[PDB]
């Protein structure tokens, strides 16, 4: 099927970096004043300290943080152990850190990094008394597990073969001690296959999980220091949480059944119920003491369940306001959760026998976390949460994503609060594609069903340029073809449109870079009867010459190597083919932001002052 931009798929055609290098410099032109005077208000909430792993041990709690321009990993209210400046200066480059673990005893730790934003990482593993590095490890390695003298990790193979000569992407697990390392589960399986371990909270025992897609988990256990003998207990036809094994008996969190996540156990190849399945989501659930820890997410924000192991619930614990919470890790005795939302960039929580505050980061100001329902076409309620300052302009810059299991929960973004402060109004919609309300929900929006996402988001937009409001629609990646199908489909509920990193041409998706991986979620292009649902919504085919489009930005960059530029270029393409208020920003600094902020944090400066420019 020919394309007339075809040639855009190749990012070195001196066309391709004619264009990205005139609508730069346009764009720069466009916000640059603007963008230059918001940045310092924008690097205050973008660059302000962040915690992102933290970990338990006998010694205390290790944390990561972001501040500014470092990152580093260190005792919790104690020393640092790793630091991303020193990091810099030794290897003379700029680094990325990944994550981290430790042993249960506090005195080994593992951490990852990558060198001047390489494809690839670098493992390291340090005393963390003395500080010296035991051992570095290049590619980087996931999932350590430490045990005796060495430990489980897997590896993740994504340009090479596995050993056992199998092609990628693949998993392999692996023990490494002092006599070596050997490949000790995960041989023959084909491409698609993905592993992790964990411990039993005891110690006692693997806990393998396996995973091929959203259609197949398998869960094995076996002594811990003995995968001769780790056998398979669960079989199921999605992917499924191992969360603990404890006096004989295996606890599960599965989306089986309807959808929405329940615990089961099973215990000699008999499955019992713990905790059927509610009226909203399990989303995690963890053991601690004698004790379940779930995670329910009502209506897209988190309360907290506490159970008997035997499923009768204890207590309940909710927020006071709308959050994201996420368990870190636990111990025996405790376990640490994240919790996180518009206006708190985080909370770091324990819980043992009940939930205790031990560190938090909020933005000051009379911000008000609202929450309500647009209706959609075919009658189902959207959620949406609201946010807003003590001012009230009447502008609302609009957030969506829908789709690939992935719920909106409340998060913290840094670019907002200036644009709260300015009278702004920030809008989350909840829609279908996502897992806020299950399987059912995610499937409601995936193939022939991917029309009900945009249907979704229009009813929100509508709802809210009825109610007075400016509106400015932004979504990435798959949010990216959120906002772009809907002002193809509804120029007329958005006054502004932002489409960051997008996914456009539906026809070539599988053709680059990842994109084939999308198939389950979109449908296959190269089947007529996919074909005729994807060109019902594709943007690229899309493009109506009869009506008026609101100002529009397409975002990405150039060395992305997840969401293919090219989608961007050719909408971009499409769009000045008619004569539309379009502006392209590529951004060409390498590597991403998780220590290199200054790139980012301008990246989304320059957004906030499209919003703020385009609604005026
Ligand atoms: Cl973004
Ligand atoms: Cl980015």
């Amino acid at each position: 099927m020919e394309d007339p931009y075809i040639w855009m798929e190749n990012l070195e055609d001196e066309r391709v970096l004619k264009i990205i290098e005139e609508e730069n410099k346009r764009f720069r032109e466009f916000i640059g004043e603007l963008s230059d005077k918001l940045f310092p208000e924008v690097w205050e909430q973008f660059s302000q300290p962040t915690i992102g792993m933290a970990r338990i041990t006998k010694k205390g709690i290790i944390a990561s943080y972001s501040e500014k321009d470092r990152v580093v990993i260190k005792w919790f209210n104690g020393d640092v152990i790793v630091d991303s400046k020193e990091l810099e200066r030794e290897v003379g480059d700029e680094v990325l850190l990944q994550g981290f673990t430790t042993d249960e005893e506090g005195e080994k730790l593992a951490y990852s990094f990558s060198i001047g934003g390489a494809d690839e990482g670098i493992t390291r593993i340090i005393d963390l008394k003395t500080g010296e590095v035991i051992e570095e490890i290049k590619p980087s390695i996931w999932n350590i597990t430490f045990l005796k003298d060495g430990y489980y990790f897997t590896r993740f193979y994504r340009k090479e073969k596995t050993p056992d000569g199998v092609n990628p992407p693949a998993a392999r697990m692996f023990w490494k001690d002092r006599e070596g390392e050997r490949m000790v589960f995960g041989e023959g399986l084909t491409s698609g296959y993905f592993m992790s371990i964990r411990k039993s909270s005891d110690g006692k025992f693997a806990i393998v999980t396996l995973t091929y897609g959203w259609n197949q988990g398998e869960v094995y256990i076996g002594p811990i220091d003995n995968p001769q003998e780790w056998k398979k207990v669960y079989s199921a036809s999605v992917p499924v949480e191992a969360i603990d094994v404890v006096n004989g008996k295996l606890y599960i969190l599965t989306k089986e059944g309807k959808g929405l996540g329940k615990i089961i156990a099973i215990k000699n190849g008999k499955i019992d119920e713990v905790i059927p399945e509610g009226e909203f989501p399990l989303e995690w659930a963890v053991i601690v003491r004698d004790k379940i820890l779930a995670g329910r997410l009502v209506h897209a924000s988190y309360k907290l369940e506490v159970y008997t192991l035997n499923g009768e619930k204890i207590k309940e614990i909710t927020f006071d306001v709308p959050g994201s919470l996420y368990p870190l890790d636990k111990d025996e005795e405790r376990v640490l959760l994240r919790y996180t939302s518009f206006t708190i960039p985080y909370r770091l929580y324990e819980f043992k026998d009940d939930l205790r505050l031990i560190e938090e980061r909020k933005v000051e100001g009379e911000f008000r976390v609202e929450e309500d329902f647009a209706t959609s076409k075919d009658g189902t309620k959207v959620h949406y949460f609201i946010v807003k300052g003590e001012r009230d302009e009447k502008r609302a810059w609009v957030f969506g994503y829908g789709g690939f299991n992935i719920a909106l929960t409340p998060m913290f973004f840094p670019q907002v609060i200036p644009f709260l402060k300015r009278g702004g109004t920030f809008i989350m919609a909840n829609l279908r594609g996502g897992s806020e309300y299950g399987e059912e929900w995610h499937r409601a929006g995936m193939r022939e069903n991917k029309q009900n996402v945009f249907d979704d988001f229009i009813a929100v937009l509508e709802k809210l340029k009825k109610e007075g409001y400016k509106v400015a629609a932004w979504g990435r990646s798959n949010g990216g073809l959120l906002v772009s199908a809907t002002l193809t489909q509804r120029p007329d509920v958005m006054d502004s449109a932002l489409i960051g990193y997008p996914v456009i041409d539906m026809l070539r998706f599988h053709k680059l870079y990842i994109g084939s991986v999308w198939i389950p979620e979109y449908g296959n292009p190269e089947d007529p009867k996919d074909r005729e649902f994807l060109l019902k919504y594709s943007p690229y085919h899309n493009v109506d010459p009869k009506k008026k489009y609101p100002p529009t930005l397409i975002y990405t960059g150039l060395h992305d190597d997840r969401v293919h530029p090219a989608h961007a270029l050719k909408f971009f393409m499409k769009l000045k083919e008619i004569g539309a208020p379009v502006y392209l920003r590529v951004e060409t600094k390498s590597g991403h932001m998780g220590a290199s902020p200054e790139t980012r944090a301008r990246e989304l400066t320059d957004l906030l002052a499209f919003v703020l420019k385009t609604l005026s």
